C-alpha cells in the first residue's frame, strides 16, 4: 500500500545515534546507549542503575537521524510491567526535515527495584502524524 511503503521509506532512513539518561535535578549522567534501540524485531537491553528510581524526574535525551521528511514525528511508548500496560507515555517532536540530524530532549516523571529489574518492557511507537513507522522494545533491568 502507499503509507505501507511510505512506513517502510522512513524506517530504512532512520537511525537513533544515542540516548543519554540523566538526573534532572543534577544534569548528572545515569547511563547512556549507543546502539540503535529503535530498531523493531529483536528485544533490546537496558542495564540502567537502580538510583534513577529515586529522581523524582529524569531527562531523556537522544539524537537521531531521519533521510525521509516526517510532517509531525511522535513516540507513543507503553511501559509494561509483567505483559500489561502500566503507563502510557506520549513525547512529539514535530516536523522533521528531510537528511537532518535533530536531538531531542524529553522529561520523564514506587515500585522496588529488586520487583521491576527484568520484568520491565519499553514498547515504543513510531509514528508520522497518523502512520506508524515502526515499533521497537526494550527490557530494563534496574542494577
Ligand atoms: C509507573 C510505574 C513504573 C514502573 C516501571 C518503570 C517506570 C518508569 C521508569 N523510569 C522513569 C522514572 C524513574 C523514577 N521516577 C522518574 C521517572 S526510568 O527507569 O528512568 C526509564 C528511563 C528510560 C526510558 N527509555 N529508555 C529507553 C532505552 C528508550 C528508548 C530506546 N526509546 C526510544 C525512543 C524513540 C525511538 C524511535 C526508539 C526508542 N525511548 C526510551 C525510553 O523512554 C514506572
Amino acid at each position: 500500500s502507499a503509507k505501507d511503503e511510505r512506513a517502510r521509506e522512513i524506517l530504512r532512513g532512520f537511525k537513533l545515534n544515542w540516548m543519554n539518561l540523566r538526573d534532572a535535578e543534577t544534569g548528572k549522567i545515569l547511563w547512556q546507549g549507543t546502539e540503535d534501540l529503535s530498531v523493531p524485531g529483536v528485544e533490546h537491553e537496558a542495564r540502567v542503575p537502580k538510583k534513577i528510581l529515586k529522581c523524582k524526574a529524569v531527562s531523556r535525551e537522544l539524537n537521531f537521524s531521519s533521510t525521509e521528511q516526517m510532517e509531525k514525528f511522535r513516540l507513543e511508548q507503553k511501559v509494561y510491567f509483567k505483559g500489561q500496560c502500566l503507563e502510557e507515555w506520549f513525547f512529539e517532536f514535530g516536523f522533521v526535515i528531510p537528511n537532518s540530524t535533530n536531538t531531542w530532549q524529553s522529561l520523564i516523571e514506587m515500585m522496588p527495584a529488586s520487583v521491576l529489574t527484568g520484568n520491565v518492557i519499553i514498547e515504543t511507537k513510531f509514528f508520522d502524524d497518523d502512520l506508524l513507522v515502526s515499533t521497537s522494545r526494550v527490557r530494563l533491568f534496574y542494577v
